[PDB]
């Protein structure tokens, strides 16, 4: 019923709203693990800091996926924003591992949208699927892994001093 | 159990936290507001942004009721974010109306907050709240009421040049 | 024949040379209408130079398509650029939904020029009209959409002072 | 019919109209010109160059002539561009030879114009084309003889290295 | 294995391999070629410079492939780097296209490894195929083309004066 | 029968080229070491980036070497690049164990290279070989040596700390 849409199926605006859902939730998450590590119990600013920089990423990809269903003629449906799994994320090491869980899921179910795009002969959705998500998504997903990687070789879950010059040194 | 923790009752741990899921809903009831006006159909660009500059305001006010549990030594406790009531803000007119009451129903939370924090003989939080979040919700309750009275003089609902000249001069 | 080509199917080829046309007649299309709102009775400065800019944009299109035909080894072959369809586009409102349309084509145009390019399994040559002209295409009929949104609500066809007004105010 | 129009006979209107499609005409054969130049077979930049600076220009005449119709109260007629003569220019000398051609049309048609224009007794009309048009033409046809006297001299046709060396050295 | 890999098949993965042994066969193939020219008995300076530069890009190209072997969690196993076709080159029209050849020899080993990850669901990899290296042959082509035309209408294997004033002017 | 060559024995210029080809060999080397540290399963990003370097550096030496095969009139005569040793390095400390046994194999060929020279009464080749590689190489096996000593002294081998620290505070 739009005036601007063109070769734009449900299922393709259907995905979006769902991708969109995600990447909402994603935000959150971050948002508690960046919370957890300001506690002054666990007292890790340069963890805070990261997780907070990584929710306010993953608010600007839900927004800019909002732009693209306006773009193509879609209408936006929101849902609710589901609560992280956990309240108590344990050691840095374990959020990173978390996040790395996460990434990797919210990348999932981004090349189940390309595949989606791709049966429907929609270029322009794929485009934009590789252009702004995939690649930004592998780079998450190695640092993510790299962090995790550094943390275990130094020890990390006995030894808070792994964790303290951790935070200092690569997230400083 | 927290080393900080000091003239921090539970009942303002639990106030505290419910007001961290307020503001949140209402970031995310601003976020669905601005794309709604960035619709192809709608198409009023200033709308979006103020809508927009609302949403990231709020989240700053929620990650600051964030900031405050972590220093008093209280633990957050998060909860599902609920949808927006409506999908379709109908108007430029009704979405400022709707901003009021929803600006009126978060003052009224704070207004509650405040007083079991008096009743608790706690001066920091009743200072917190006044200082941070009673003048800012009396300012933007009063610009909102502002916004409302010119779009009704301008005969806004009927009227779509209302509508579009408040969007270049006021919002512009 | 050309020492350069390689993997470029004379299909490819045929419809790069029909884009080429289409393009240069887009431009053509939007001169006319450029001049069509510097007449003394219509008297619209801003739109006739929106359409001005759309025009020489057009022609850039154009350009860099025969650029890729030469790239990859194919020969330009032109054709006339046939006439408007119209002299007299009668108003604003009218000459931006008939851009919508034209761009409308010109998409649909592209889009069947990107499933040949699949089908002869031409990479290059898709992701060329991807990263070159779907976004671009996409953007200028949301922008045109909004256009015309607008000036239906501010009541333009009827009211002279909408399209005054619409002429200062966003196109200014 | 028009509010501005004074000392406007309708022959200098058509024969405006005329000059517009002769115009756009040029411009299209200068760009088939700049694009053979830019063949991986020809490969001359600098010929290209120069060509594509002069449909640009000859896009430029024809704008002003649209402008001048409109200024005068007449009414602006397109019709079809015509595809150029030729689609292989089959060297820099040929090139520069038809350019020659093509320029002295031009010229033979503004002193048509101009002479209608004199027998009508409408001196502004006389004016914008002696001040706009005729030196240019002359400035224009001067140095196309130019080009292909010295690519004469140096042997163009049979040797390549004359229009390698011209390219490099005048057109550079 | 890699906790970091996802949608990145072993075929994939040896494909990627191969190519990094081809580029950085292309790179050992253009030092040759630039220390050709350096040569008392040959003495083109420029040359030497364009070939240089080429086996420095190509060596940029290779490093990319195995950053993105890493991104991906492949492995890379480097394999022995043949030594070039030729010792002397000849000419620098020779030079040229031979250059020519090994270019469109890389481009065919590109399209087949973008056909690989096209058969295996890996948009990633497609994606980065094609911004990165598909475009870069194309011009690399194109202008390679473009070099071996000029020199043949100069004459070059015969004469030397073409070959020292290409040397200069398109070099230089 | 090179017009330029005068003193340059043949032994010396074949010597040269061995000397060449195992000045590329370590370049390889340390290319498969950078990248060996660029693993999601390794990720120490300074230890990479060292090795890049050394890389970069020893492709450097064997350009010169090469610059000065043209420079007396010997001919370049390439082989091939053998593949490094191994794939996995294993740690930083036994990459730059490695690092040194190749700096000091590289230094023993270039002892014997200024041997031959000096036999062969060449003292320009001499002064070459002294003034731009001998002490090059001293200082590379001191630096080496020390970066050795200092891992083990930290534990390397056994601790990850010891190998993150050097990473950020020696190589950072």
């Amino acid at each position: 019923t739009s005036q601007v849409r063109q070769n734009y199926h449900q299922d393709s605006e259907a995905a979006i709203n769902r991708q969109i859902n995600l990447e909402l939730y994603a935000s959150y998450v971050y948002l508690s693990m960046s919370y957890y590590f300001d506690r002054d119990d666990v007292a890790l600013k340069n963890f805070a800091k990261y997780f907070l920089h990584q929710s306010h990423e993953e608010r600007e990809h839900a927004e800019k996926l909002m732009k693209l269903q306006n773009q193509r003629g879609g209408r936006i449906f929101l849902q609710d924003i589901k609560k992280p799994d956990c309240d108590d994320w344990e050691s840095g090491l374990n959020a990173m591992e978390c996040a790395l869980h996460l990434e990797k899921n919210v990348n999932q179910s981004l090349l189940e949208l390309h595949k989606l795009a791709t049966d429907k002969n929609d270029p322009h959705l794929c485009d934009f699927i590789e252009t702004h998500y995939l690649n930004e998504q592998v780079k998450a997903i190695k640092e993510l892994g790299d962090h995790v990687t550094n943390l275990r070789k130094m020890g990390a879950p006995e030894s808070g001093l792994a964790e303290y010059l951790f935070d200092k040194h690569t997230l400083g």
